[PDB]
């Protein structure tokens, strides 16, 4: 038992400039505001609520080092990695392709430590000089393919991780579980073809990008089978996500066996998320921790690394963070303060459509080899 | 004919303080913050947004007139109005009972101005010199009983208004629709038992407040039919809403026959909404205004009046918020840049259980006579 | 009889970026901050407290008209005048030329209104419709040369004004007095020439920019003797300005004899500004302003026109702003908060080099026919 | 190429509420608007720790964890009536002012008081005692303006008496200065050890900054004290010239004269070019060079033994280059430059001009009184 944890400062500098979404424009009267939906005072709120709960003493702090253009190009192309040196150069930073996916000047800088955090702690994870670890990283990861910038993702960090693994620790088989509340669609497009990365994402149907994650995406050739999607309608709170991870997502990885998870952890299926419909609360993401902390001892030595993806309540976020931190170090020292507030608006019933739409996938484990 | 539009520059006055949603605190853990969620900053963009786009042109501004004890006492009671008036005369302001509504000192002038704003609107659209109008209030007034402050709200401003058209400008019966995606349960207390005023709630089911807006909630003694609650379920959008407009609130309207229409115009049902679940776009609520103020048109001489409630997104709301005023205007000019962002989320299809949620609700309307 | 008074939702909506002064800069590190020292929001608290002082029911509001190529070819160049264009026209703006100067995608069109605000006033003023004005535009002008734009000015919004009042008001002599704490250097370029704009700055010497506003410099040709600079040491308050007002400012324009004064109004030189060192209180600028505008009534038929420059500080600017607009409606409603805190730190006395510094300059006044 | 220098900060000196008016509270009779960042929000501060994380200067600080004052340790420089007030303003729920219309506290704010003042006692434990060099406390909220009996100026408790006060009855050390370079007076400081010459309180200021009403060179102490507080109050527009001249012809003599046995700066950044509460020209520059000549008196008088203690300073945009520059002094490490240096050079303030010679020169005599 030895914890990780990562957070470096510039994880908070990241520069979300001064839109809301996409950037300001006077034409279409989106008017400057001071904190983007996706500004990093977010996630540093819920570095300081480590620190200041006293969490951070039940942690092993582990430092970034900057993800190399050669780290980068094992989950990467050569022109997404020219063109985000390209906008990090640019003297205000930019646009990265999409329209809502800023870097400041400089930004590069922030994709390598937060892809680089999680290359570190899953390295150090997988020596067994730790048990496990949570990496507080930012810019996110799991919307980036092989050959763009998406969705607030400059590169796949979880995917970057996953590759190192494989490539340098002779893991034969890793699972990437993905519950940030968007579809995963840059980690599934990485490993599409691949059998030995299974990537599993619990998502929102259509709620980020627009035409993807279905149930249908499966993976192709060696790949097929490997790739499970996991869509549950606007509305899904803990009942649902806890009947996801017991009848799809603990037998995915019991069937498949790998030796390493690596857990894309956003918490923006929270009840108080702006960016989604879902009614998750810090008890449900506790739960989800704990059951997968759990399914790891039993698989792989306890082999599990948490990686930030998003999650966008300033408010909120920070006791939903704390509680799976408190998962991993055993330290169950704060409640959360909105625990009666949110209690009485519901999401703690399995409602039809959303166990109907559990039940879809269930079929699909049969292939998992 | 003339569209009326209120803005005090002390609406956006208002202090919310350095909490989320209760005050900050240290042993919770709970870390301040510039933006608590109901800071007046998401009003005053829909204001500017008004400016901006140049709808203002083709407005009229009317000035609010601070409501006095005797209007404030047509909806409330002389220990309520005493109680806003001891703690606004208090040396810092303090609580005013529920731990999520503030007063400043002095705080009392913006919360008559608030009211006085809906009931100058009123007067001004029901004497005949305005055809109808918006008023851009706050603090709101939804949650505010008979006898106490409520969920951020001072005065009912809406039950005011409608207090003073029935006493004094003389007419028998007035509507108030509710679409401030959180249960009008101070609206329905301050009519409960009276006739002349139909108060109508579209709401999430148990959002806020966690124990009212249930469809059994009927009014009483003579007021008995009277009061209808529409609760919907998390996930809703633009089809169950508009199904809910049609088979619901445009038949309650034509059966009461109000001689005024006022709106409790909150857009917290938007898809960005952080406060809750709902899936309303700017296009949902520009059909829900155009339906509304159509029915007016049929009914009761165009006479609709549109207040202020509740809504969080400041990214997004000033684009709902605009759409509603283009259809009292008639004057569409400006794309929702936001709209292809989340037409692809969904919330345009009618689901089972939202049918049979409004259904419940049908039965209910043989009893207004 | 009529005060006019110029706000525009737009000047509100200048985006500053995310940078302090100059942009971000991560290699710098320079963390990107919500607020940059010139941000809008200083100039919108003065705009708010102008209303909610109930100054506004004492003023005429009057709509800013965009300066057309015309209006702005009257003060720039046609290459300036291009090239603003051009990169207005970028799809995300850009640097007009001097690092630190940006304009976004469509930013012309605030630029434009900021001039057409001083234009409309003039024409209003001229007229004799109105008495006297307060043009409340940004972005500012002074620094913004014949053929450049400077110091977060794109275009001289007071010469746009003088050129204006020039060619199409008939005037044969204008005076433009800038007291912003900074050298208007781009004013004194423009009418260098041209003894028909009578140009003085008071400014805190070598403060911006830092190799101009001696008062060796005296204009040329026709116009040498009419542009005149008080320089004034670090340090200098409401007594050093006082006594230049006295000693040199309206001295100047009592022998120019112009037939309207522009005053460039900006509240820099205040006690709590960041971006100088002066120590002028509201009180000083209420004084100010009084002279300015009881000199305006004996020598050019009370025609006096102010129009905002800088000010950085966001607390005090406003209380400095609103002793100007009493001082033209005569209502003096509301008192400093500031006074007694700040009275206590000096400033008060003439100190015998702000005396020296001043008496500089009344030779130069011999020379003005 | 350095010897261990030790650094504080608690993240809970970055939550410290400072309400939403600008320097009074928000108030709606007199029209003040609220803002969301009052003058003395904690972020300006948290940026200075956030540079020196972000530079690599962290990678050559020793972290020191900050220890709570203990009520043995407040009652060192405050009155116990004075402590017993405290803990009812941080019961309030949302707290509230603490006496002077500026100085706000939250439910629960004494726990950060306590770690303010308890990050310069442990600060001062370990350099005293020899285990760190030097070190820089960055802590909030700030000290130097509480006096004996009261909160003052933002400050809650006076956090470097508070550690000068564990110095003399702890460690046993029986001579300590105090120099303090806020640029605002230190007047809770004069009046803690105003009867003491075993404390050498020093402050350079602007003069009449605040309060509107000491800071005199004629407040000297009295009884076994006299001669040994002194004020060097100096003139609106003073810059690097200014404090670099006091340095050399009053703050350093005096220091060398007192022979202190540790040495506690009261460093505020508040005399910096672009500061909104006072009318100074020191740049970062001038604050890199005020340190460089203390730590190489303390060096020279009393073992190197030298704690840095935050004390104010208001601009979040320059305030951390300033800090930065301190820090690299205490390191050795001079790794990133001052963005802003040109921009700011061609302002002034690095001439030494009459009034300010003259302001210096009135102080030179009292030297002659510390034995
Ligand atoms: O945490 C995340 C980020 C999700 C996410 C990011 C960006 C989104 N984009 N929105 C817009 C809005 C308006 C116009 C164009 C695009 C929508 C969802 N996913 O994991
Ligand atoms: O627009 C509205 C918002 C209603 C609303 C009412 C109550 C709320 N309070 N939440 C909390 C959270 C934590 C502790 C106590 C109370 C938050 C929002 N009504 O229309
Ligand atoms: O009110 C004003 C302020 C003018 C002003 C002009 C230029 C400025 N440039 N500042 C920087 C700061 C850092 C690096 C380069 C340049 C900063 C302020 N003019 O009237
Ligand atoms: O760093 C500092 C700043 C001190 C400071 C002390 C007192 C202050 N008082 N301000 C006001 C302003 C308005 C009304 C009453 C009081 C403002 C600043 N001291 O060291
Ligand atoms: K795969
Ligand atoms: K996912
Ligand atoms: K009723
Ligand atoms: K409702
Ligand atoms: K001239
Ligand atoms: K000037
Ligand atoms: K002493
Ligand atoms: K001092
Ligand atoms: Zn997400
Ligand atoms: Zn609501
Ligand atoms: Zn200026
Ligand atoms: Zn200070």
């Amino acid at each position: 038992h030895a914890i990780g944890y990562v957070w470096n400062t510039l994880y908070g500098w990241v520069d979300t400039g001064t839109g809301s979404l996409a950037a300001a424009n006077l034409t279409a009267r989106m008017q400057p505001i001071s904190h983007h939906l996706a500004h990093p005072d977010t996630k540093r709120r819920f570095h300081e609520l480590v620190c200041a709960s006293g969490q951070i003493e039940h942690l092993t702090p582990i430092a970034a080092v900057a993800a190399t253009d050669a780290d980068i190009l094992r989950a990467h192309s050569a022109a997404h990695l020219e063109n985000m040196k390209r906008v990090s150069n640019l003297p205000t930073g930019g646009d990265t392709g999409d329209g809502i996916t800023m870097m400041g000047n400089g930004g590069l800088e922030i994709a390598r430590l937060s892809a680089g955090g999680a290359v570190e702690l899953t390295r150090r994870v997988a020596t067994g000089e730790l048990s496990a670890g949570y990496a507080l990283v930012n810019p996110p990861g799991h919307h980036a393919p092989h050959n763009a910038a998406m969705g607030f993702c400059i590169f796949n960090n979880t995917s970057v991780a996953a590759g190192y693994a494989r490539a340098v620790l002779g893991m034969e088989r890793v699972a990437i579980l993905d519950w940030d509340v968007h579809h995963g669609n840059g980690t599934q497009d990485i490993w599409w073809n691949d059998p030995s990365v299974l990537t599993i994402s619990l998502h929102q149907h259509l709620c980020f990008p627009p035409d993807s994650g279905y149930s249908t995406e499966r993976g192709a050739g060696n790949g097929h089978g490997y790739n499970i999607n996991v869509p549950l309608p606007p509305g899904s709170g803990n009942a649902a996500y806890l009947h996801a991870m017991d009848q799809v997502v603990l037998p995915a990885l019991r069937a498949y066996r790998p030796q390493l998870i690596i857990v894309g952890s956003g918490f923006d299926a929270s009840m108080l998320d702006p960016l989604a419909r879902m009614m998750v609360t810090a008890d449900g993401f506790r739960q989800m921790a704990r059951r997968t902390i759990d399914c790891a001892a039993d698989i792989c030595d306890g082999r599990i690394v948490f990686v930030q993806e998003g999650g966008y309540s300033p408010h909120y976020l920070p006791f939903c963070g704390l509680a799976v931190i408190e998962e991993l170090t055993g330290v169950r020292s704060l409640p959360d303060p909105y625990h009666e507030f949110l209690a009485g608006m519901g999401g703690n019933t399995l409602l039809d459509a959303e166990r109907a739409a559990i039940e879809e996938i269930v079929p699909l484990l049969a292939d998992i080899r």
